């Protein structure tokens, strides 16, 4: 009985003008009484985003750091993050991790900290190509979620995400199939090294290529609960994947 | 070379305590023949803007080097310039040593933002080591250059030199220290651009700067203003954006 979640990365995209046309569009969607739904505007909208938006939808921030305040020119802290009237943060996408290098344990205590403030997280796991090509799938997503679940003292505040980078960009694709692979093993490393209540009750979201034409077999999945939508967040496409379970 | 005067609020602040320093900020008479400028969190530049007089600029702390783009939790000049700021703080040290950001990409942010029509703050500065090892013009020198490579046009510049081996480490900047550099930094210039542009691009002091030091400090022939840091959250800002009168 785990919730449908639907988030929305715009990642560095848009401006005022067509970010308000793309909150308009959303507004007027009608979202299904059992999904939940979240956009991640660029880190100078987040405010703007929130105001616009119906307090139907979620507001998360697409990053963070890991102290309240402090001499960190350009960064955000989860307060600042709550103050702006956002409930989530993503943390460990695949381009923190590598277009800027952020370290695991640079994540783990981002995740710490934004959930000691009482903030959501959204926390991105997957592997590469060079991984995925020397069959290391699992043991590199494990590694990942470990060090996020040792920074974790209540999940009820936390959806995992699985972004298979390894056909992001590179030359292949996912089949509905190996998403359902990774996640199923996923969510027996959550029963085997958390607790069953938390593997039953995580949202574990698909974080790969999504459109309209193969959100309903990806959502199909018994262990995909959602997903974390790059490019189609920006356009209408965006509601048929929040439709995916009707 | 006007007085410049750049507040950096780092990551601090929320609406409430910003928007009673705003106040604060809104009430002072501004000289001027001293330009002011804030730099608020990057969740607060649409906030601050709207706030703040128009007397006072707004500028974005980082900004990255494409104007959209699949970049998770990075901003662009259009996006800044959207915003109402119009300037950006780039290679501040704090980016180049808890970030890791080098040279090279500070240079491409640079070259883009100016493209784009904002003006730049560039940081530059040597840490404790390398002034020790007496290295201070060899890093600095090469920071520099990595900064005019992407100059085209140094009107829309102000260059900002951080004293970061004072930072937290049991050694502090002389006026008489901080003179120095900024003499070295215009030599480096007016042989490199023109007598104009050496003669024209203010080289801001991003050191330790309050009440109490800003008047010896502005008074220094190579100083055209302050990157200030903590007193920037304070009513002592504007005994800073004073310094000169």
């Amino acid at each position: 009985s785990r919730k449908f979640f639907v988030g929305g990365n715009w990642k560095m995209n848009g401006r005022k003008q067509s970010l308000g046309e793309l909150i308009g569009t959303l507004n007027a969607a009608k979202v299904p009484a059992d999904t939940e739904v979240v956009c991640a505007p660029p880190t100078a909208y987040i405010d703007f985003a929130r105001q616009k938006l119906d307090p139907k939808i979620a507001v998360a921030a697409q990053n963070c750091y890991k102290v309240t305040n402090g001499a960190f020119t350009g960064e955000i802290s989860p307060g600042m993050i709550k103050d702006c009237g956002a409930t989530w943060v993503v943390l460990g996408h695949s381009e923190r991790r590598h277009v800027f290098g952020e370290s695991d344990e640079l994540i783990g205590q981002k995740v710490a900290h934004a959930l000691a403030e009482g903030l959501g997280v959204i926390a991105c796991i997957g592997e590469k190509l060079d991984e995925r090509e020397a069959g290391i799938t699992e043991k590199v997503v494990f590694e990942q979620t470990k060090v996020i679940a040792d920074n974790v003292k209540d999940w009820s505040k936390v959806v995992l995400a699985y972004e298979p980078v390894w056909a992001i960009g590179t030359g292949k694709t996912a089949t509905p199939q190996q998403a359902q692979e990774v996640h199923e093993k996923l969510r027996g490393w959550l029963k085997s090294n958390v607790s069953d209540a938390v593997a039953q009750s995580t949202r574990i979201i698909y974080g790969g290529s999504v459109t309209g034409a193969t959100c309903k077999e990806l959502a199909s999945q018994p262990d995909v609960d959602g997903f974390l939508v790059g490019g189609a967040s920006l356009k209408p496409e965006f509601v048929d994947i929040i439709n995916a379970k009707q």
